[PDB]
């Protein structure tokens, strides 16, 4: 399938070159696949979700978001226009609040949620988990994400905005999980896209169109933008029978763009996500 004028970061994902416009992937499109996005919830009500997309969990007085943080994120996973795996089922657990801020004893709490909840759901081909958020380093937080992960979520995380090393941040720095720097449509770094051994892999993060609440769009930049091109990347694969929980962040690195990235450290790995889908 090939969607037109798209935007840059999905064009990328599936393309060997920068600079063009088109996202083409199969038709699958992540269907029978679910992603969680631990974020602030999801405007499930938007027409880009189509039915797709409904909350399952709040810590807070609403499930609604009231940010638009957690819907961007959510459109990018999975959204009609602009989301990497079109036809995945999206579950919103709102960890963050209307500021988007939130103790790690909610997210940690909402991490366990998921790893419980999954058995709730219909997942034939698999889950994931994207996690668009992250603070100072703590053990407790990473060993959250582990679980996760073991229970069998293929769980993706930011690795944070500080243009630093992001073995001081979690759950960035848990080394089981699947963490994601950011990088711009020129096929740089982002500027502040962290760095360091513990990134897996990178996505598109600076410029991203995507969903907004109020029924809206726009366009913004993080490694909160790149992580749920890499979730939604997970699901697609996951459909296709490619890879599975356990394994689909190492298949990504594995089949991932290979040394064309610019200003990457020395140390910290040269791939960016890419679907190897040949039309």
């Amino acid at each position: 399938a090939a969607q037109t004028n798209a935007p840059w970061g999905l064009a990328r994902i599936s393309s060997t070159s920068p600079g063009t416009s088109t996202y083409y992937y199969d038709e699958s499109a992540g269907q029978g696949s679910c992603v969680y996005v631990i974020d602030t919830g999801i405007e499930a009500s938007h027409p880009e979700f189509e039915g797709r997309a409904q909350m399952v969990k709040t810590y807070y007085y609403s499930s609604r978001d009231g940010n638009g943080h957690g819907t961007h994120c959510a459109g990018t996973v999975g959204s009609r226009t602009y989301g990497v795996a079109k036809k995945t089922q999206l579950f919103g657990v709102k960890v963050l609040d209307d500021n988007g801020s939130g103790q790690y004893s909610t997210i940690i709490a909402g991490m366990d949620f998921v790893a419980s909840d999954k058995n709730n759901r219909n997942c034939p081909k698999g889950v994931v988990a994207s996690l668009s958020l992250g603070g100072g380093y703590s053990s407790s937080v990473n060993s959250a994400a582990a679980r996760l992960q073991s229970s069998g979520v293929m769980v993706a995380v930011a690795a944070g905005n500080n243009n630093a090393d992001a073995r001081n941040y979690s759950p960035a720095s848990e080394p089981s999980v699947c963490t994601v720097g950011a990088s711009d449509r020129y096929d740089r770094r982002s500027s502040f896209s962290n760095y360091g051994s513990v990134l897996d892999i990178f996505g598109p993060g600076t410029d991203i169109l995507s969903t907004w609440i109020g029924g809206s769009t726009r366009s913004i930049s993080g490694t909160s933008m790149a992580t749920p091109h890499v979730a939604g990347l997970a699901a697609y694969l996951m459909t296709l029978g490619k890879t599975t929980a356990a394994s689909a962040c190492r298949y990504i690195a594995d089949t991932a763009n290979k040394g064309d990235l610019s200003n990457i450290p020395f140390g910290t790995v040269n791939l960016l996500a890419y679907n190897n889908y040949q039309a």
